[PDB]
């Protein structure tokens, strides 16, 4: 018989990096702003397809973001270590979400994330110097992409970059895990690490968002001990994971499109603007778009009930071409304003201007010193991550015009 069902299967894998796999390209085209799916465990979910969809779905109070809910819709299996472990504010709602959140934030305001400049632009410069001074070739992600962001959250949180090849391997096991066996064992290595960083900062006040955790909310008993392991976790894996695979992708994509890159290399100027649009145009984590309705809603006389999952894929919304013309074109040029790679709403990315300075910085640093990178093997051969986890390469081997 035929096999054409009214729900594809969901998530769809991505095969060149910076561009919609062909199931959600469809998704993309249909009429209407939510579309059924089915998730790996044969549910049946929604997905909004439309901007301001999107927009309306991620204010609206009825769509929880609680993921010990039975009716949360879990992407795969790697998911049920989140799902049974003490929950970060990212798994919280309002009102716990805002005394949880609020902790956090005096790190993360524009006017301490802008005085970060120098440091930034010091830790940047630093692992370019080594990576050139060993010389062609090299893999971008562990020598630069995933160090730069490590080394700056880490000095963000408190947590010694000493340890650093301990909590980066812990935290690629999470995020690339397939199975559920394999995320429990790496969320437990990070966990148990993060106790410890507890106890010895009780005994020594430590520097950091953690240490000031530690001594201040922890000893009033405002927050548990084991809801600050996952707190400091998310930070810590949010931290790495995203603004490298931002970093590896930019750089795939900027060099298939060379006559911007020319174009960005000649006006530094515009170089805030093709952040917006790079970011926009990657949408790394689409998957970070996941609710359950807590009521009946009406979305434009389509009725989601209370209980069903909704996935607001943010890569496609970020593709609707009634917001952005020609959507499916890289253009640093245009407005990429409203766009949703970092959600909105009250859950609205913690980390978003520490992210567009990464890059900023990141991007001029690579423009200043290596700017005869290109990549040393043709984009057809990387190792693509699958639709279940953040977008990115694990590998990419580029080179550059030696001393
Ligand atoms: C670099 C690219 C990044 C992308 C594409 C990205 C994307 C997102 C998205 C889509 C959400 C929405 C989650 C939801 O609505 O359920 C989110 C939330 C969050 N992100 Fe980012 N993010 C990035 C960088 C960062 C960085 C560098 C940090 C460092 C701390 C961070 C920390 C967080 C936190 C704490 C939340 C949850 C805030 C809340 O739930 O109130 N993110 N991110
Ligand atoms: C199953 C794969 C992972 C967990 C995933 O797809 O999401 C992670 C992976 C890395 C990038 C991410 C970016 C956006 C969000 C912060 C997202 C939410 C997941 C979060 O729940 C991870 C837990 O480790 C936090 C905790 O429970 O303390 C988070």
């Amino acid at each position: 018989t035929p096999q054409t069902t009214d729900a594809p299967a969901f998530p769809s894998n991505r095969s060149c990096p910076y561009q919609l796999p062909d199931g959600y390209a469809q998704l993309r085209d249909t009429p209407g702003p939510l579309h059924r799916v089915t998730l790996y465990d044969g549910r049946q979910a929604w997905v909004v397809t439309k901007h301001e969809a999107a927009r309306k779905l991620l204010g609206d109070p009825r769509l929880s973001s609680n993921r010990t809910d039975d009716n949360f819709p879990a992407t795969s299996p790697a998911f049920e270590a989140v799902r049974e472990s003490p929950q970060a504010f990212i798994g919280l709602d309002p009102p716990e979400h805002g005394t949880r959140r609020r902790m956090t934030i005096s790190e993360f305001t524009v006017k301490r994330i802008k005085g970060m400049r120098p440091e930034v632009e010091e830790v940047v410069h630093g692992f370019l110097d080594e990576m050139l001074a060993a010389g062609p070739t090299a893999d971008l992600v562990s020598q630069f992409a995933l160090p730069v962001p490590s080394m700056v959250i880490c000095r963000l949180l408190g947590v010694p970059y000493a340890d650093h090849e301990f909590f980066q391997d812990a935290s690629k096991r999470l995020v690339q895990s397939t199975d559920a066996q394999s995320a429990l064992t790496a969320r437990n290595d990070l966990a148990g690490y993060l106790d410890g960083l507890i106890t010895q900062f009780q005994t020594e006040p430590g520097a950091g968002l953690v240490g000031a955790l530690v001594a201040d909310q922890l000893a009033n008993g405002e927050i548990d001990r084991e809801e600050l392991i996952s707190t400091a976790m998310l930070l810590l894996i949010a931290g790495h994971e995203t603004t490298a695979s931002m970093t590896s992708l930019s750089v795939i994509t900027l060099l298939d499109h060379p006559e911007q890159y020319a174009a960005l290399r000649a006006d530094r100027s515009l170089v805030p603007g093709a952040v917006e649009e790079l970011l926009r145009y990657l949408a790394i984590a689409d998957i970070a778009g996941g609710r359950v309705a807590t009521a009946d809603i009406e979305v434009e006389g389509q009725l989601i009930r209370a209980g069903e999952g909704v996935i607001v894929v943010n890569s496609i919304a970020n593709r609707d071409g009634t917001v952005y013309e020609d959507p499916d074109a890289l253009d640093i040029h245009r407005s990429a304003r409203h766009h949703l790679a970092f959600g909105f709403g009250v859950h609205q990315c913690l980390g978003q201007n520490l992210a567009r300075l990464e890059l900023e910085v990141i991007l001029n640093a690579l423009m200043d010193r290596v700017p005869t990178l290109r990549l040393a093997v043709p984009v057809e051969q990387l190792v693509l991550r699958p639709g279940t986890t953040i977008q990115g390469v694990n590998e990419l081997p580029v080179t550059w015009h030696h001393h």
